[PDB]
């Protein structure tokens, strides 16, 4: 469509919300997504090399919960950054892996429903 619908900020808090919350009660499998990768504390000094646009589920709920979404696609943009920024670090065999794969899996049962509720 030409004419984009105008959401307002608590209308996406409403209905995005429970998508990330139903991401955080995945255990153990959003322990690795709750806060930003700290390369230094984790020893990985190489990440910034390879993910330039880094993003985790703490970033996402600071933006839901200071208007920085204006339209539901925004929301579902940077979850899916923080799938595909784990999908390429990582090794295909590492936990992480395993887990954002498991959390993609999720999120792509909630989303469905809730994007059809927005419209
Ligand atoms: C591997 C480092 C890493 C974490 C992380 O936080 N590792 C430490 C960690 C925890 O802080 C809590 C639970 C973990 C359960 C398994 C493996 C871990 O490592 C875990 N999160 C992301 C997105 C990455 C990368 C590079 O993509």
């Amino acid at each position: 469509s030409m004419r984009k619908k105008i959401f307002k900020p608590e209308e996406l808090r409403q209905a995005l919300m429970p998508t990330l919350e139903a991401l955080y009660r995945q255990d153990p499998e959003s322990l690795p997504f709750r806060q930003p990768v700290d390369p230094q504390l984790l020893g990985i000094p190489d990440y910034f090399d390879i993910v330039k646009n880094p993003m985790d589920l703490s970033t996402i709920k600071r933006k839901l919960d200071t208007g920085q979404y204006q339209e539901p696609w925004q929301y579902v943009d940077d979850v899916w950054l923080m799938f595909n920024n784990a999908w390429l670090y990582n090794r295909k065999t590492s936990r992480v892996y395993k887990f954002c794969s498991k959390l993609a899996e999720v999120f792509e049962q909630e989303i469905d429903p809730v994007m059809q509720s927005l419209g």
